[PDB]
């Protein structure tokens, strides 16, 4: 049941293994796609803000050259200000974006692919012990058969020695491969036991280097994961101001009507009535 | 009382009349400010969108290429389709400034300039019909009073004259003259009459034509006091939008932990537990 890394990869081919690593540094390239993702768009917000500056730039030197009356030059001013105002605002989020988020993604993803690579080397050098001692299991044993085998030739072969020095030759190759077959026999049996405990130990470390490796993966996500909503709150701070400020402009263009500038122009500057 | 235009604006130098006209014409440039702005801004929200697009294009290949897993997919597809919404709302943004409030802000300005150019005309051919007039007067005046003397003189110097000849040129002279103080004085009450009409006339157009002036003015504020509500709804469309599309990409983060992505991918992809 209950279900994790280190519960269900257990596979008798250490298949999980590759799969579990496979996965993991899949997840680390993939982090490439929102690193490049937030450096673009901070680069794309810094020239929004300062491109809307230089715009409003030229909208404050219109307003003080070609002069305007009354509320509709006051209003020409609001105008002014609410668009610095995003200006500032678009380009105090572009900052946020290339050092807060952009460069630590950046680097805590360099970082995971740093433990990765250790990990992976960590791994590949263990179960590759269980692989040379296997190896070296299987050429003993064809060893020691072959051994076993020469030896019962010999034995067979005794009695069809005639000469003196044919009869000692071939009883010296007897106790020759009588020793062999006996000391490959031993070579064998411990040989067996270094392979059984390299398995024994494997699984003590594979159980807890899954675990490492579902601590990279988690580590990775909620990263990301918090990283998206620090992305989703500082636009979301910008929205909601930008907001606000057309409000006010909405607030100011409905508190006065042409026929109010029309009255106190009049009053200011009327050269007198007719009788 | 009652402050407008055709009221307060009546002085015997005309006074009143070049304040009137050098304010709307101030107010015909005036719009070039707002204008040039709207042109530039919608020039920039097009850049924007532009840019903002081509690097959700860059973020989609990179999601299909560095494929990711579960919910951490899921939301990377959010910020992808997030984004291309804002892309497609400032898209919308800048058309609707470079065509509904500058194409029809700029044609309106210049119509505003071409009635101003011939109100302008027909005010200073009026008000110079009464310069004219005036100076004819007095120009008149002169020539009567001139004729008044040389005929004064030469009455006080019928006495003096000796000869036949020196007699009758002096009789000639006497009623040469009188003749020409006649005329003179008619020609002079007649102009005088031209020069009350025209004073008569003025005041009648004036009445009307500093109306047409206050309805210029009116029509100017109450056009620009709508294109920029136009121009204050139409980015609030989008601010509001953008709220709603970072709602979305908040709502989902939430939605999902890092615990959820290990369990699921253990459920799809275990290779088997250990026993």
């Amino acid at each position: 049941h209950s279900y994790s890394y280190e519960a269900c990869f257990w596979d008798p081919n250490d298949n999980g293994v590759n799969i579990l690593l496979g996965h993991i540094s899949q997840g680390i390239r993939s982090c490439d796609s929102m690193i490049l993702f937030f450096k673009q768009r901070s680069e794309l917000e810094k020239d929004y803000a300062r491109r809307l500056g230089a715009i409003t730039g030229k909208l404050d030197k219109d307003i003080g050259t070609n002069m305007d009356y009354g509320k509709l030059n006051e209003t020409f001013n609001v105008v002014l200000s609410v668009e610095k105002a995003r200006a500032q605002s678009h380009s105090k989020q572009s900052e946020i974006l290339f050092r807060q988020i952009y460069t630590d993604t950046k680097a805590f993803a360099a970082n995971l692919q740093a433990r990765y690579t250790t990990l992976s080397g960590k791994i590949e050098r263990l179960r590759m012990d269980k692989f040379n001692k296997k190896k070296g299991c299987e050429v003993l044993q064809k060893k020691l058969q072959d051994a076993q085998i020469r030896f019962r030739d010999l034995q067979l072969n005794e009695n069809n020695m005639i000469g003196a020095k044919r009869v000692e030759h071939n009883k010296r190759e007897l106790l020759k491969w009588e020793s062999n077959s006996q000391e490959y026999k031993v070579q064998l049996d411990v040989l067996k036991q270094e392979y059984k405990a390299s398995q024994k130990f494997w699984i003590h470390e594979w159980a807890q280097l899954s675990c490492e490796l579902q601590e990279m993966e988690n580590a990775r996500i909620s990263f990301l994961q918090s990283k998206l909503q620090q992305f989703a709150t500082s636009s979301m701070e910008t929205y909601i101001l930008e907001q606000t400020k057309m409000d006010m402009l909405t607030n100011h263009l409905n508190s006065f009507t042409a026929a109010d500038e029309i009255s106190t122009f009049s009053k200011e500057n009327g050269t007198g009535r007719l009788k």
